[PDB]
């Protein structure tokens, strides 16, 4: 369980190490992701000292036979395998109709590459979900050791209705207008062929690894108490269902997850998704990744 530093991004770093993807959005948004170029012209990527902001456009009113709400998508150019990747976040997008995750796959095979949610919500519903996304014969046991409690056990997208296998985190400051007040924390992903871990530390948690906190070179998860989430290989070759994976952090709105009117509705969100994100760019003068460092350790 002890790894060495493969790649440490701050700043301005995420602009030569990551891509921006403009691309229609594959879960089917109200979000127009703009190409790096026109992400910093318009300031919805501003990279610079110790500071990544990634956001959506907040001033605005969309045409609503136009595009959706213009947003940043970054894709590392980098894929890792076994790998702990280390994110330390002081501010997620918040706001209704708000769909942000950091997350790794493979697009060009999805879902046989597999995919990891890392962090990922929608419409400002803590806590945060840990969720798997695989091809067939993947599941998890109803019982495992982690502090997360499980929602659906089935990882394969063909049979589940596509939720993939998912984890919820014990704690409201996991995620959104609550992480967000508690100024964010820290989020920790182990993947292995035996395994995929994945551990939240509060931005206040008397109990952060150093590992974790201070980024060094060396790192020993075996030190880092109880995961998060915690997706053995009981009933899943873990390794057989993910190849080698990029990181992806983006923000989109609406779409096949967020926009359906009983879970938009049912986050206290009023109205249709699409109409509140075409008529609202002040209300999401808050829809931003503030990202302190993303590490990544071999
Ligand atoms: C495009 O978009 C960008 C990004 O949104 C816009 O940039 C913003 O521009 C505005 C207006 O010019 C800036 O607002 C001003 O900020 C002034 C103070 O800035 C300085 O402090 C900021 C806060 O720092 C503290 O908090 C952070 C955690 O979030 C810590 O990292 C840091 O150590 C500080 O912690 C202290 O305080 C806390 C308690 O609050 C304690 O707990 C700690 O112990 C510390 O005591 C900070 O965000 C700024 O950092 C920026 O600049 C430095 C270099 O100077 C760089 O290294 C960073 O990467 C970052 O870029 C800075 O240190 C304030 O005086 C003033 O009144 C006003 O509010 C704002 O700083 C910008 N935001 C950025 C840069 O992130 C940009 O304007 C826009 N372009 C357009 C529209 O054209
Ligand atoms: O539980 C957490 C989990 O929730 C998931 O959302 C579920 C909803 O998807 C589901 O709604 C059903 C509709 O999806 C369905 O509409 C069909 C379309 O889905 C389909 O398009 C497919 C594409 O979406 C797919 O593209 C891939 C993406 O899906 C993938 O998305 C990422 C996720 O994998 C995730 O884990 O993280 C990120 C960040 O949030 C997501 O971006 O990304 C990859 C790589 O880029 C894409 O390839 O590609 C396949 C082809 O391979 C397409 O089929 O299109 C068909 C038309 O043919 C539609 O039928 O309709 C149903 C009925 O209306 C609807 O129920 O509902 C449940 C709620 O019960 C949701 O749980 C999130 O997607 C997931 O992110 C999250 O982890």
């Amino acid at each position: 369980a002890t790894y060495h530093l493969e790649d440490n991004w701050v700043g301005s770093a995420f602009l030569s190490t990551f891509t921006h993807e403009a691309i229609a959005d594959p879960t089917h948004g109200r979000v127009n992701y703009v190409d790096q170029a026109t992400a910093l012209a318009k300031n919805l990527t501003y990279a610079s000292g110790d500071t990544l902001i990634l956001r959506a456009d907040h001033t605005t009113t969309l045409s609503p036979s136009g595009p959706g709400r213009n947003s940043v998508r970054i894709r590392s150019i980098k894929t890792y395998t076994t790998h702990v990747a280390v994110f330390d976040v002081r501010h997620m997008p918040q706001g209704c109709g708000t769909w942000p995750a950091a997350w790794e796959t493979d697009e060009g095979d999805w879902p046989n590459g597999g995919s990891v949610d890392i962090i990922e919500g929608v419409n400002d519903q803590s806590p945060n979900a840990m969720t798997l996304h695989t091809g067939a014969n993947c599941a998890m046991p109803a019982s495992r050791t982690m502090t997360g409690h499980a929602t659906n056990n089935n990882c394969d997208v063909n049979t589940d209705g596509n939720t993939g296998c998912g984890v919820q985190a014990p704690t409201a400051n996991s995620y959104g207008p609550s992480f967000n007040a508690n100024g964010g924390g820290w989020y920790a992903m182990e993947r292995t062929n035996s395994f995929i871990k994945v551990w939240f530390f509060p931005r206040n948690a008397g109990n952060v690894p150093n590992d974790i906190a201070s980024g060094p070179a060396t790192i020993n998860t075996d030190n880092w108490g109880t995961p998060t989430a915690f997706f053995p290989n009981t009933n899943c070759d873990i390794g057989s269902h993910f190849d080698a994976n990029n990181i992806i952090i983006n923000l989109t709105f609406c779409g096949d997850w967020a926009g359906q009117a009983s879970i938009f509705n049912g986050a206290g969100c009023p109205g249709s998704c699409v109409d509140y994100v075409n008529n609202n760019p002040s209300a999401f003068a808050n829809a931003y990744w503030d990202i302190a460092s993303v590490r990544v350790y071999q």
